[PDB]
């Protein structure tokens, strides 16, 4: 199966402010896999921060705790990423994908959506 993912939403961002990723995704893969929304800061790659199941359930990484909100909508096809408490750690390029997708060849990762955060 071919998926497509588009994500929006980033932009330049004050300390401690806030901001809504969203990510728009082809076929029936927000309802059928798990969906996760991944950053890579520069210099790094690519880490797991926010995890949504097919319970609705979800999963994050220490550091995000408390400051992000990762929900999902099957009918709009759309995975979101509430950030709040932002820190310049924050900034990075940040992509959504199945949560499994290593086991797919056709390695398609978004073109994602760029967030910066400056110092007051
Ligand atoms: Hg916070």
């Amino acid at each position: 199966m071919q998926v497509q993912l588009v994500e929006s939403g980033g932009g330049l961002v004050q300390a401690g402010g806030s901001l809504r990723l969203s990510c728009v995704v082809s076929g029936s893969a927000v309802s059928d896999y798990a969906m996760g929304w991944y950053r890579q800061a520069p210099g790094k790659q690519r880490e797991l921060v926010a995890a949504i199941y097919n319970s609705g359930r979800t999963n994050y990484v220490d550091s995000v705790k408390g400051r992000f909100t990762i929900s999902k909508d099957n009918a709009k096809k759309t995975v979101y990423l509430q950030m709040n408490c932002l820190k310049p750690e924050d900034t990075a390029d940040y992509f959504c994908n199945l949560l499994g997708a290593t086991t797919m060849s056709n390695a398609v990762w978004g073109q994602g959506t760029q967030v910066t955060v400056s110092s007051h």
